[PDB]
DNA sequence: GCGATCAGCGCGT
DNA sequence: TACGTGCTGATCGC
């Protein structure tokens, strides 16, 4: 049966309580100056829908969404604040986001629309906005009537699901997580997208010029040494001809043909030298198709700015996700790739770019948490973990530890952290599954606590169910009592992994929390502009670096108290490359 | 035939 | 061995 509502033509004073459920539609996945297709009230006086244009003019109305005392429970506030933004308009108040709600209670269920989270606790009298808008190609905004029960219908979901998500949010310990932490950081990740990061489009266009040109000179390399052309980019193309017509060895299978991978040329390159070629070829074209021509495309004309959304309510760990363009994904081990970086600059004359980092903090975590007196005391000391990893696994003094030792020993800590999977540690360092699992053991031996903390954590995946983070965000383990091998050890690993990258989640986005109140506190110019796992970049005065140089690692360090110090570096420069 | 999906790949922490 | 976005091609399905 229909739902009823006020198809108002009119704000009233009676859809201006100071409690109720808010829905501003965006419909278009990137909301960046995106329209508002619809708006929806639910509170103690009724249900509500007025049209955008109606609304948004209405002083009455603007002046209660910017006002803080004006609680409105939401899906996804994030998505209307930006599409407000570039509206001039400011959303306050906000003291209910039920897609962060549903992310916190389970990250696993993958919640992206109100029907999503409503189904979780038994109420479908909401549809999925698939379901209204179609998908892909098909989407599109329906009329009116259609449109105002759906945005109605939302909004009462809303209404009627805040108390028993908060409920269930309180039983698991992780009301806090929520309010404050999680929906503070939604608004710091509105004004961060918001603002954008400035890019130097002509320097990229001119990256993309010399790319193109080397592009050309390798490919017809390549067509000479194979005495045909072919498509490169083609794992079925090139297959044949590397392992038909060269007769290169099958070191190995993809499921659906044979292996081409970097790791795999690698090893043919002594056979021809069209190996090193293709190989060659695969790194120019990554950089011009994925970032010269991926950032052209989304790069904003009049501003010059890219306004990546970063996806809160993603990730099985707590990590946030970068999108349109993503921005966590940046060139930076090899140095071609690296001069990308040269191309994000500061977005006014006079500023520079501020990136701070945190020295291996998933590892200072692990310390922390295993409370490992091998591992704590390292990280007391500020040691280079590696070179001691290796000291310890390979029984020798500092000045024994060879640049090969040293490099295995990073590789098992890559991979401690991970969860112990010798399949992947030998794939890694290319060398048998035993061999693997013989470091793994040398490991434990060095590390007693680490390897109780491994089976202490698992035990308690399997008892109740889940493992939690330092803030209490949680993730359910049902793989952990399969019969499988495979499924259990994955889901065993997850168990091992979740708690600590987990927890070096909660501490950087503490981080950000605490880092904008300082900044507000000191009146500075600053701010965030992206965050990429354990590190925080910032935009800022010249007049400012020395304050940011030890205001920005101060925070950084003491946003959480750990069994171990937590370490930050910093740089800062012209360009985003220079913060180096 | 063409949009939607899958397959393989490589970039980041 | 963890967690992501998204490229070019090949293959699937209306
Ligand atoms: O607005 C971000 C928020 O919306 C969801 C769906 O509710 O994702 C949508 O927007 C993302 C950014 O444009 C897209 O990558 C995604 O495909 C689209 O469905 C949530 O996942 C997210 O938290
Ligand atoms: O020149 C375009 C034409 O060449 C082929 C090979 O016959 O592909 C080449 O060019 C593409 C465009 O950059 C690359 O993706 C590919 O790797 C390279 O071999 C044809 O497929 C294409 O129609
Ligand atoms: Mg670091």
């Amino acid at each position: 049966a229909k739902m009823a509502f006020t198809l108002a033509d009119r704000v009233t004073e009676e859809m201006l309580a100071d409690k109720a459920a808010l829905v501003v539609e965006v419909v278009e996945e990137n909301y960046h100056d995106a329209p508002i297709v619809g708006i929806a009230v639910v509170n103690e006086h009724g249900r509500f829908f007025l049209r955008p244009e109606t609304a948004l003019a209405d002083p009455q109305f603007v002046a209660w969404l910017g006002d803080e005392t004006k609680k409105k429970s939401m899906f996804d506030s994030k998505r209307a604040a930006v599409a407000l933004k570039w509206k001039g308009i400011e959303l306050c108040g906000v003291s209910f986001d039920l897609l962060l709600a549903a992310y916190l209670l389970d990250p696993a269920q993958g919640v992206d629309d109100v029907a999503a989270a409503a189904k979780m606790k038994q109420y479908e009298a909401v549809r999925p906005d698939e379901a209204v808008y179609g998908k892909g190609a098909k989407r599109a905004v329906p009329d009116e009537p259609v449109l105002a029960e759906h945005l109605v219908r939302k909004a009462a979901a809303i209404w009627e699901l805040e108390r028993p998500f908060l409920d269930e949010l309180r039983r698991n310990e992780q009301d806090r997580l929520l309010v404050e932490l999680e929906q503070p950081l939604s608004s710091i990740l509105a004004e961060m997208e918001f603002a954008g990061v400035k890019v130097d489009t002509k320097r990229l266009e001119q990256m993309g010029k010399e790319l193109a040109e080397q592009l050309g000179t390798v490919e017809q390399r390549i067509y000479e040494l194979a005495g045909q052309e072919f498509n490169i980019n083609s794992p079925k193309q090139l297959g044949v001809i590397l392992f038909e017509k060269l007769q290169l060895p099958v070191l190995k299978k993809t499921k659906t043909g044979y292996s081409t991978s970097a790791d795999v040329l690698e090893k043919l390159a002594p056979y021809h030298e069209i190996v090193e070629n293709i190989l060659h070829y695969r790194q120019l074209g990554k950089l011009q198709s994925t970032y010269i021509e991926g950032l052209l495309k989304v790069v904003r004309p009049d501003t010059k700015k890219v306004h990546t959304i970063f996806n809160q309510a993603l990730t099985q760990t707590g990590r946030l996700s970068s999108t349109e363009p993503n921005l966590q994904n940046i060139p930076i081990r090899l140095e071609e790739g690296r001069k990308i970086r040269q191309a994000f600059v500061p977005s006014e004359s006079d500023w520079l770019i501020f990136a701070a980092d945190y020295s291996q903090i998933e590892l200072r975590v692990l310390a922390h948490i295993a409370e490992d007196d091998n591992l704590m005391e390292a990280f007391r000391r500020d040691l280079d973990i590696h070179t001691k990893t290796a000291m310890d696994i390979f029984q020798v003094s500092e000045d024994e530890v060879t640049p090969n030792m040293r490099r295995q020993a990073k590789a098992v800590n890559f991979g401690i952290v991970y969860g112990i999977s010798d399949y992947g540690l030998a794939q890694n360092l290319n060398i048998s599954r035993k061999e693997a699992a013989e470091f793994i053991e040398r490991y434990f031996e060095s590390f007693p606590g680490v390897k109780r903390y491994m089976e202490n954590i698992v035990q308690e995946a399997k008892q109740k169910g889940y493992v939690t983070t330092l803030l209490h965000r949680r993730r359910y383990l049902p793989d952990i009592t399969s019969r499988n091998f495979n499924v259990r050890s994955f889901a065993e690993r997850m168990a091992m992994n979740t708690p600590i990258q987990g927890s070096a989640a909660d501490i950087i986005k503490k981080a950000m929390i605490d880092l904008n109140a300082r900044l507000k506190e000191e009146r500075l110019q600053a701010h965030l502009l992206l965050q990429v796992h354990d590190e925080l970049i910032l935009e800022a005065p010249k007049e400012e670096m020395e304050r940011l140089c030890r205001l920005v690692p101060e925070v950084m360090e003491q946003a959480v108290t750990l069994r171990v110090p937590l370490k930050v570096d910093y740089h800062y420069g012209s360009t985003w490359y220079d913060a180096k």
